[PDB]
Formats: structure tokens, sequence, C-alpha cells
């Protein structure tokens, strides 16, 4: 009565704080994820996944350890850095993270977080002559990502990290003028060497900006939840004509 | 006096924890507004309201689901996507959220909480025909929420949504170079139909950027609190002339 | 054996718990910070200090609330406002801040913290006769803090603000067509009265943008930890000739 009362108290608060430490960990993977993909350190990238990790990049897979190293070190790195760990001379690739929703499974093993990131991105005069001809000089970009973890021994763990791209913009011309430099993958590794190990199901390749499609919410209506239905609402406003 | 201490320190437990579960779940609902207003889902932001809830733009008050849906889907969503729940083909509308500064009242059925967002905005040449005439092709975007929560029934929801907008700039010529587009209200519903429901009192009316006005911190000196005073500080730098 | 488990859980409780409340009170300083310095309110800044806190720009020391006071004063406010508490009619200093990774001391009483912000700046064509001839109408600016914190009499405060500005972009020809506006400081106060207290030793001044140098992680790898090792992970990428 009076015991089975306290035990009752520090299961309920041991479960509690555990959830808060959880979303903590699960936020410090995005942001950490974010300073070493600015400073092309694949390596330590690489090592924020579990061993059958995947990172989703223009709807092509890249599978564990050797998949995350050939998007952020043969792909990346090269491109940017001819093969060096950043920061180098007159080379910006600020990724800026933010914006994180993060949903923790009931039983505390698994996690979905939403984020996004804003980059801006270029060479400067110093360094053009390192840049590929593919790419401009500089250019803003920004993506949503919905991302699954597993605490894998106790051990908060990137299960899968899906970058969408949602649009880029040459500096000088912007978002409105600029067609996505970035297309849907279409060749695999190994017979393309910056290649992913799948490339998604056809009806899920998303084509690139102008084009849009929804990233549809990891997260519940943070009010309604589940009782959230859309047309509980919509006849409250009028749809004009033009 | 052994089991007295224990109580105290589980109800002294209990208290800390609600506050840190209150704080996730206040910034929680301002990330997810962030993304609902993202793909003009007016739906979704009335849901996060209470019944009485507020908001507030360009110094007009838009009160209740209807309010809100009047705001986010009568006037936001034809502008943006002609009446289409988004995201659609070559519209940006990415409201960039971040800084969140949450001061739970010490009975945590209230709270407040600053933010701020950043937002990218336009219509792709491929969509341009779209665009309303009174509107940039591309922008940039800046305003501050002082916003007020309330836990009704357990549940935190938006009290009052308090967006003030602090800059626009044409992304051609920036800021420095560009007038607001957007002006304080001036005509209610219903002889308006996207007008607010009240205009804010006459001294408290915000003109737009050029003009500036303190948006002031709903957040005490994290440090010194209530003891904070400038003039104890403002002796220590020097005024020059020019 | 039973009393003994509810005292030790009681313990381990109020440790994790003091933990979550000591990241969200360090985060709370920076965003404070940030809030404070768009507004070109040198006191409030101070104020966030300890009494022989440091606060590092250019390469250099500014000591005590003396120090800080003379960096966000007599040189900030001065050089923006004319020494006006802002914000003010035409003048943009909104440093977005954002992306924090705080690690607290095992014993609770200091911390330190990375995070970053990016500075939307500029005086408007109405207050352009205000502007320094030596600064751009309107840029873009970001930089990285590394931060010290220091939990003095139960109340967390800055120990060490250290802002290292990686790139600055004047807003017409971006980030890849500017040269740093700001260079390592040369002249100590008093011969100079903006100046530092200290310059950093001759090794660690930092040449600014585009120049580029490593600021390196305070929080260890948050998957692998100690464990991390570069060499396990650079052998699995190819690096390329170009
Ligand atoms: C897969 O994770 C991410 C990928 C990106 C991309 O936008 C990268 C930047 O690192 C990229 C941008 C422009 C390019 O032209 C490019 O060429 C291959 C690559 C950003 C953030 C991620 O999390
Ligand atoms: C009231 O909440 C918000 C309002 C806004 C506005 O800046 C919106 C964007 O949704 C807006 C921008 C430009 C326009 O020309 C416009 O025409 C009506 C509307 C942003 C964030 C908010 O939280
Ligand atoms: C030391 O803390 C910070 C310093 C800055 C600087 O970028 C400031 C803006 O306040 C600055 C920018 C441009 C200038 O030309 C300038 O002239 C002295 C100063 C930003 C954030 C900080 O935390």
């Amino acid at each position: 009565h009076m015991m089975a009362d306290v035990e009752t108290r520090l299961a309920e608060l041991e479960k509690k704080v555990q959830q808060l430490e959880d979303v903590n960990a699960i936020r410090r993977l995005q942001w950490a994820y974010g300073y070493y993909i600015d400073y092309n350190r694949p390596e330590e990238v690489a090592g924020l996944f579990a061993k059958d990790g995947v990172v989703v990049f223009l709807s092509g897979e890249y599978v564990g350890y050797e998949g995350v190293m050939r998007l952020y070190g043969t792909w990346f790195q090269n491109r940017f850095t001819g093969g060096r760990r950043g920061p180098v001379h007159g080379l910006l690739l600020d990724h800026f993270q933010l914006q994180d929703i993060i949903t923790v499974a009931e039983d505390g093993q698994t996690a979905k977080g939403r984020f996004r990131g804003i980059l801006a991105g270029g060479w400067h005069d110093e360094v053009l002559h390192e840049k590929p001809d593919e790419v401009p000089q500089q250019f803003w970009e920004s993506g949503l990502y919905e991302n699954d973890y597993v605490k894998e021994d106790g051990v908060w763990k990137i299960k899968r990290l899906d970058y969408m791209m949602q649009w880029q913009g040459d500096y000088e011309t912007g978002w409105a003028h600029t067609v996505a430099h970035l297309q849907p993958a279409l060749v695999c590794y190994p017979e393309n060497p910056d290649g992913p190990d799948r490339i998604l199901p056809q009806k899920d390749v998303r084509q690139t900006w102008p084009h849009r499609y929804e990233v549809p919410m990891s997260f519940a209506h943070p009010v309604l939840g589940k009782a959230f239905m859309v047309e509980n609402f919509t006849p409250m406003m009028m749809k004009k004509e033009k």
C-alpha cells in the first residue's frame, strides 16, 4: 500500500527520465552528423550507424559502414575536397541542422526523427580551379530527413538516414530560377563507383526540385493525435476559384 | 524521518520531470506548426489550438478554429497553392523554426515561448503563372513569435500564436533594398474575407520593415533574473559621438 | 536490501534529472545571448558571464563584465546603432542560433557547448547614412562557438564564449566572391579602445575566410566515443587522383 506506491512512482519516473535522455541522445546523433559532414569527415559519419544501417540519398540505398563511406567518402569527399578531411581553404559546406521532432517507441528500443537542413555550399574564387564542372560555384540547398534509430546494446545509433532534398538555388539566381543539379540515382555500385547498393522501388523514386512530393510526418498530430481528421476542419475555410 | 524524506524526493522529482516533459511538448507544438505551414495544411494548424485560441498576424486577431482556418486556409492556402493541401510543384514555403526559449508557469497549467522563423518562399519559373501580382517571385522573410500555451485537460495547446514579422527581402535585392510587401491589417472579417476578427489596440499596431519595434522577452535574464538591471552595466561602455 | 534499492534509484534519478535540467539551462544561455545581441543590448550579454568570464572574438580575449561591455557596447553598439539599445529603424542584426551539442562534466560544476550562428545583417537604404565605411550595406556571416560554462553557486554562467567566424558574404556577391571584412585582432586595450585585453598565442590566431581552420569538437563521438578511430574507416573509401 505505502511501499507499492513508492515502487509505482520510481518505475513511472525511471521510464519518463529514460525517454527524456533518449530524445536528447537521438537529436545529438543528427547534430553530430551535421558537424562531421560540414568537415567532409566520412569516418565519423560511418561510425554513427548500426552495422546494418542504411543511408538514402537521391532515392539510392547505401548499406553498412562500406556504403556510408562510399557515399560520404568516395563520392562527396573527392567531389568537394579531392579526398582530404576538411575543413580546407575556400571550401564551404555548412549544413545547418534544425527543427527535430523525435518519436521514441513505447519499448524504448527504436525511434523515428524528422529533421531538416539548409546548406550554404561553395568554392571561394581562390579554390574555384578545384570545383568540378557539373556544380555551381555557390548555392543554397534544403532537405528533409525522416530517420530511423535503433538502441543497440543500450546505445542509440542510426538505423536509416533518409535525406530527401527539397530544393537548390544557385546563389546568383535563387531557388525560383534554378533546376536541381542532382537527379534521382540511376546506376548502382559496382557499375557506378559512387552509386548506391540498391535503388528504391520505381513508385517511391523522388524527382527533384522543381518537382515536389510530400514527406509524410513520422509524428502524430501533437494535440489531437489519432483523433485528428482533416475533413473536420476543411469546411471552415473557403476555396477561391483563381 | 526516513519515509518523509523518500516522499519529499519523489514529489521534488515528479515536479522536475513534468517540467522537462512540458518544455519538450511546447517546443514540439511550434516545430509541428512549422512543418504544417510549409505544406499549406491549415487543418493540422487549426487542430493545435485551444478552442478559444487566437493567432495574431500583421496586428490582427483571428479567433478559434474558424479564425485559424480563415488565416491559414482562406487567405494563405488560396494565395500560395490556389487552395490545395501542399506541397505542390514549384512552390516553396520553408519556414525554418528555431531558438526556442520556453518559460513554464510554476503551477504547470500555462507557458510562454519565444521562437523565431526564417522563411525561404517562392514560385519556380515553371509555376510563376500561378503567383499573385502583389508578391515577389522569391523572397526571404523573418519573424519572432512570443506565444502563450495552455495545458488543457493535461494536453499542451496553443492559447495565442503571435507572429511578428521583422523583415522581408526580395531574393534579388535583399533586406536592405526591400520594403515589406505586407502592412498592418486594416479591415476585419466579415468586411474583409481574409481579415482578422479584431485589430490590436491602435498603440500596439506594428508598422512593418524597415520600421522596427522591440518584441519584449517573455523570459527573465537567465543568470541574474529579477536582479538584472541595465544601468548596473551601461556605465562600463563608452558612447561615441558619430 | 528493500530500502537500499529505493535509495539507490532516487540517487540515480536525481543525478539524471539534474543533468537534463543542466543541458536545458546551458542551451538557454546561448539562445538568450542570441536574442540580446540581435537588439544591441550589451548589458544583458555582460550579465550572462561569470565575473572572471572571457569572450573571444577575432582571436582577442575580453575579460570580465568590463571587457564584454567593451566588445558588445563600446565596439559593436556604437558600430551598428551609434550607441542606442536596439532594435532601431532599418537596422538588421539577426544572429540565428542553432545545433547545440552540450557536454556536462560528470561532477555537474562545468560544461562545454558547441553551437553555431548564421547572421543576416545590414542597414536598410533609409538608414544607410548611419553605416560606417568599412562595412558592406548587407551581408551574411556564419560562425562556430565552442564555449565553457561554470555552475557558480548552483547557477549556470558563461565562463568562456569563443566565437570563431567561419565565413562572410556580401548579400550581392555571396561567400564565394567575398573576403572577410574582419581580420584577426592586432591592437589591445588600452591602446585600442575596441581592442581585447589579450591576443591569443601567435600559433592559435585564426586568419579569416577564405582561410579555414578546424574548430575541434568539444563532444566525443556519440556512438563509439573514445573507441572511435578514423583509420578503422578510411580504408573503406577510395581516394581519386583529381
Ligand atoms: C545524404 O545526406 C546529405 C546529403 C546532402 C547533399 O546535399 C550533399 C551535401 O553534403 C550535396 C550537395 C550538392 C551536391 O552537388 C552534391 O553532389 C554530390 C552533394 C546534404 C545533407 C545530407 O545530410
Ligand atoms: C501567422 O504565422 C505566420 C505567418 C507567416 C507569413 O510570413 C506568411 C508565410 O506563411 C506570408 C509571407 C509572405 C506573404 O506575402 C504572405 O502573404 C499573405 C504571407 C510566416 C510564418 C508564420 O508563423
Ligand atoms: C563575439 O560574438 C559574436 C560576434 C559576431 C560578429 O559577427 C559581429 C555581429 O554581432 C560583427 C559582424 C560583422 C561586423 O562587421 C562586425 O564589426 C565589428 C561585427 C556575431 C556573433 C557573435 O556571437
